[PDB]
């Protein structure tokens, strides 16, 4: 329809506009105070923030400029800031300030206290097929949105979905986010979410995202993933002879859309065909979706998280509290002049 049409003609607009200007040091360490670590890895950490100013709270990522280095995620850290100062959709978690210092980069999103996806998946066993189908809607229109402005996401997992006071996601994680027109060659993302031409080092494209989601979909209404075993290797063999098996419980229409999804040649996919995204938005397993009014969120959400304010933490969980040290010396400046 032409009213989607030029929704998205406007949304790739305003995306280029920031995308050719991006905003750079709009805040700095000491105008917060810290509070929790919510979340770490290998060359950053995630901890909730408050502004002492205005008395609001934040999600901080911090990334250690020498660890960036080290990890070879130069690229990747600056595509993740360039992106998130220029997007803007329902579904995304929003960028609200950037700056950096001796030591690190600091990129300060708004704070979503219902916690990861992940935990709630864990703790109720699975979802059933309608509260998976909600979660999955969102997600079809978000790579709707990303794929036509030239963006592919490449970390879809639980993990990455956080939900919000109203029950709706918020997408997190940037950090193997790319502008890619054809395509792009890195091995990166979570074994258990890789598509086969990325385990086979080949030249990928936008098509992984679809994958990825026939593998959410899949996690979400069975409580576990397609492909898992113990070892990568092993998952990776699995992916590749593409053999899935499907619970009894699940309906007929959603072990047809799967097959779709997780099909092994990417010329077959669907999201990859003629018909882009409507072969999946016109899927029967989607007979019931209201694509306009999930987009407004005005669909009441299947599961509201328990939480007592914008400053509860009780839905993440405990990590050791490690300093944050910026050094007298500036590191790695010339690496990181455009952030
Ligand atoms: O963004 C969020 N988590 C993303 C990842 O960040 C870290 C990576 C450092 O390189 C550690 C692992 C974590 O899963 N949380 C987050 C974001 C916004 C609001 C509330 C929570």
């Amino acid at each position: 329809q032409e009213s989607v049409k030029e929704f998205l003609a406007k949304a790739k607009e305003e995306f280029l506009k920031k995308w050719e200007s991006p905003s750079q040091n709009t805040a700095q360490l000491d105008h917060f105070d810290r509070i929790k670590t919510l979340g770490t890895g290998s060359f950053g950490r995630v901890m909730l923030v408050k502004h002492k100013e205005t008395g609001n709270h934040y999600a901080m990522k911090i990334l250690d400029k020498q660890k960036v280095v080290k990890l070879k995620q130069i690229e990747h850290t600056l595509n993740e800031k360039r992106i998130l100062q220029a997007v803007n959709f329902p579904f995304l978690v929003k960028l609200e300030f950037s700056f950096k210092d001796n030591s690190n980069l600091y990129m300060v999103m708004e704070y979503v206290p219902g916690g990861e996806m992940f935990s709630h998946l864990r703790r109720i066993g699975r979802f059933s097929e309608p509260h998976a189908r909600f979660y999955a809607a969102q997600i079809v229109l978000t790579f709707e949105y990303l794929h036509s402005l030239d963006l592919i996401y490449r970390d879809l997992k639980p993990e990455n979905l956080l939900i919000d006071q109203q029950g709706y996601i918020q997408v997190t994680d940037f950090g193997f986010a790319k502008r890619v027109k054809g395509r792009t060659w890195t091995l990166c993302g979570t074994p258990e979410y890789l598509a086969p031409e990325i385990i086979l080092s080949k030249g990928y494209n936008k098509a992984v995202d679809w994958w990825a989601l026939g593998v959410l979909i899949y996690e979400m209404a069975a409580g576990y993933p397609p492909f898992f075993a113990d070892q990568p290797i092993q998952i990776y063999e699995k992916i590749v002879s593409g053999k899935v098996r499907f619970p009894s419980h699940f309906s007929s229409d959603l072990k047809d859309l799967l097959r779709n999804l997780l099909q092994v040649d990417l010329t077959k996919r669907f999201g990859n065909l003629k018909n882009g995204v409507n072969d999946i938005k016109n899927h029967k397993w989607f007979a019931t979706t209201d694509w306009i009014a999930i987009y407004q969120r005005k669909v009441e959400a299947p599961f509201i998280p328990k939480f007592k304010g914008p400053g509860d933490t009780s839905n993440f969980d405990d990590y050791e509290e490690e300093e944050i040290r910026v050094s007298i010396n500036e590191k790695c400046g010339k690496e990181f002049t455009e952030f």
